[PDB]
């Protein structure tokens, strides 16, 4: 029975500006955070918990 | 039952600017965090929890 | 049943410029904080916690 609670207040101005580029690579795995992120956030890539791929 | 609570007050700007490249590479994993973040953050890139994968 | 609490209160800017650049290059595991990160942060890149891959 968790309860939660998420407050902001901003007044002036949030530029966010985020590239990414990839030539011929094989693998490119990313994560970006954001400029102003309050509360929770949970991310998973390419992630492998319990019987995984087989070949 | 476990309660949260999270609380910001940001009133001047906030600039963020990011950027990644690969060119040519076989594996690149990549996290970068916020400008401003406050509260729980979980990230996880190629891990292997349990039966993972086989060949 | 344990409780949490986060507070943050900026008034001025917060520049926050990142940059990840690979050529050529067979791995790159990268981890780059926040400017203003108030709270719990986890995080797990090409990680093996049990049963992992087999080749
Ligand atoms: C198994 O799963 C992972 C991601 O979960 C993947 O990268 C990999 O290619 C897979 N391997 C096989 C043998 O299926
Ligand atoms: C097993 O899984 C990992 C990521 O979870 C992946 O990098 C790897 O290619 C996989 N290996 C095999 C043999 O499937
Ligand atoms: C096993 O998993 C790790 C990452 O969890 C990966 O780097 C590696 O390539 C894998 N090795 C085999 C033999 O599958």
């Amino acid at each position: 029975e968790g309860v939660l609670y998420v407050g902001s207040k901003t007044k002036e101005g949030v530029v966010h500006g985020v590239a990414t580029v990839a030539e011929k690579t094989k693998e490119q795995v990313t994560n970006v955070g954001g400029a102003v992120v309050t509360g929770v956030t949970a991310v998973a890539q390419k992630t492998v918990e319990g019987a995984g791929s087989i070949a």
